[PDB]
This record gives structure tokens, sequence and C-alpha cells, in this order.
């Protein structure tokens, strides 16, 4: 049946009729990179040290807060740029996806312990509205999904895992593959598979971004210490292909470029929207070939491996700090729990 992400990519690219991947693009993305490789942006550390929302501790306090965030990260577009959800925390504001890890923390600040199984398991959905209240006139997105996909996590983390996701890491022996098909396997609302051309293709955003930052949170060390993470992809989401069509690395058709400019919103597993996301996916793994290949020619030896998950981290701070740059080629508008 089953693909894995980097297989299903492949196949997707080589078959789609409304996205097409650019080499001049890849190339021109690579060398904007090459140019900031030494730089945080690029290093596993860079995860805490450019974002003061992320837990600074290698903890198991930590690793659950980036089990309770990753659970939750889906669909944080609003319609207007004007009219969002803005969370403020510590005399700062936060949209989007920020706008949860913000809210996470003001609850913890607070003393709710959200990121706790034994709390989230039954937390309902009036509790879970005041938890993600938004500080102005427009709710997060898809609040009674969050709340259902919270109550379902967390009566399997507890009834599974002893309570705590550092159980899941530690059973998953230092593997990123392991851990992936361990979170797929055991909590239903990670499973980010759908169709294209009869064949079974997967993406697992979030069971692989919970990888990465997980990864992140522990520093890439001791239990988050992983001998593969190199075959962790990206994460296919709606701001990655953003950004890679506005650098030159994706070109879409007109049909599906017509839908971007009027908003016209997508449904999870489209022949368009499965083109988007492997044509991403596999973009960023031909980009991250090209840069190490212009990193063997200017014969550098990186102080650290350069891979998929920390392009990803790269260029989605990139789309957040040029989001008005990309006004001309809209993000494609989908409302569903895997990205």
């Amino acid at each position: 049946g089953l693909l894995n992400p980097r297989e299903s990519s492949k196949f997707i690219a080589e078959n789609s009729r409304d996205v097409f991947i650019d080499s001049g693009g890849v190339r021109r993305v690579a060398e904007l990179l090459l140019a900031k490789a030494a730089g945080p942006e690029l290093r596993v550390e860079g995860w805490k040290a450019l974002h003061e929302l992320n837990p600074r501790a290698a903890d198991e306090a930590a690793v659950n807060w980036v089990f309770v965030t990753d659970t939750l990260n889906f669909s944080f577009w609003s319609e207007q740029d004007e009219h969002k959800c803005v969370v403020r925390y510590r005399g700062k504001t936060y949209s989007g996806y920020w706008s949860l890890c913000a809210a996470v923390n003001r609850a913890l600040d607070e003393g709710i312990p959200i990121t706790s199984a034994s709390y989230y398991a039954t937390v309902t959905l009036d509790q879970v509205r005041n938890i993600l209240r938004s500080d102005t006139d427009v709710s997060m997105p898809l609040v009674e999904e969050r709340h259902r996909i919270l109550n379902e996590t967390g009566k399997i983390l507890l009834e599974k895992f002893g309570g705590s996701f550092l159980n899941c890491v530690r059973e998953s022996e230092n593997s990123a593959q392991k851990l992936m098909h361990l979170v797929v396997e055991s909590f239903p609302s990670y499973r980010d598979v759908t169709l294209f051309e009869g064949k079974r293709v997967s993406f697992y955003k979030r069971a692989q971004i919970l990888v990465a930052d997980t990864w992140s949170v522990l520093e890439g060390k001791g239990d988050g210490c992983f001998k593969d993470i190199s075959s962790i992809t990206m994460f296919a989401d709606y701001r990655l292909p953003q950004v890679l069509a506005h650098l030159g690395a994706l070109k879409y058709s007109d049909d599906l470029l017509k839908k971007l400019l009027k908003g016209e919103m997508l449904s999870y597993g489209d022949r368009q929207e499965v083109e988007i996301r492997g044509c991403s996916l596999w973009c960023v793994e031909l980009i991250r070939d090209c840069l190490l290949e212009l990193i063997e020619q200017k014969g550098e030896k990186p102080n650290g491996e350069i891979n998929s998950i920390l392009l990803d981290y790269y260029l989605w701070d990139y789309a957040h700090d040029h989001r008005e740059d990309m006004k001309g080629i809209p993000f494609h508008r989908i409302r569903c729990i895997y990205y």
C-alpha cells in the first residue's frame, strides 16, 4: 500500500499536471541558503536561539510542550490579514502558529497544566476556547477540532505511554524513523496519508515536525540524539510552498494560480493540493542536494550536518519575515487537521 513521504513526493513530482519544480529556482534557493549556512538560522541551536516562545530547557516538561504544540500544529491562516487571531504574551503580540505557542505559555504561567495529558485528556470545549482565547475579535481557526484532538491524544498518552511523550521518545531508541512511525500508528490525528493516481502516499507533516522539534528541544542530544535525523523530510504545509513559489523554485499552472488568487478553498487530497505538497517536499530534497554540492565545491567542512529539517525551519521563518513581499502568489487555502 503505503509509500514513505520521500518516495511519495518523488512519485507526485514526476506525475504532476499543475505544479512544476524549476531547476533555476532550486539553484537560487541553494545559493541563498549557502550564504546563511554558518548562521544560527541553519543550526539546531537556532530553534531555541531565534524563537523566544520555544522552551529553554531540555527536560520532560519541554518535550511535552513540543508534543502539545505539534499535536495542534495546523490551520492558523485567516481570510484577511486585518482580521486575525492575536495572542499577547509577556508584552509581545503573536499571530498564526506563534499565537498557539503564546496561548500555551500564557496558560502554563497561569498554572494551568495544559502540557499534561492528565489535564488535556478531559479538557472541555469551554476550557479550550478560554485557553486559546484571542486578544482580538477573531478566534483561532478550528478550536472544536483542537479540543477533540487534545482529548483523543491525552487519552492515548495516559493509556499507552504513562502520560508523557518522553516515554514515546525513549521507545524510539534514538531513531527519528521509529519515532515518526510510533506517532502515526499510536495517534489517529497524525495519519496524514491520501491517494495520488490510485497509490497511497504519505506526508506526515505533523509527525515529522514533532520528531524535528523533539530533536531541536533536546538539542540533538540524549533521548533526542537521532542517528537518522537526516531521513526526516520538510513539513508539507501551506507556508513552505508559498515561499518556494516566491523564490522561483515552484511554478503553478493557470488553473491552480486562478484558485490561489481568488482564495478558492482546496480540499485535503484534491489532486492539485497533493501536487503542491508533494512538489514542495521533493523541491526541498533537491535544494538540500544542491546546497550540499555547493558546500562540497567551496571545499567547506560544515560545523554541523545540513538537512531538510533545518532548510524547512529557515524557509518557514523567511515566509514569516517576508509576508509582505509574497502577496502576489498566495498560499493555498485549506481547512484540515493535518496542516
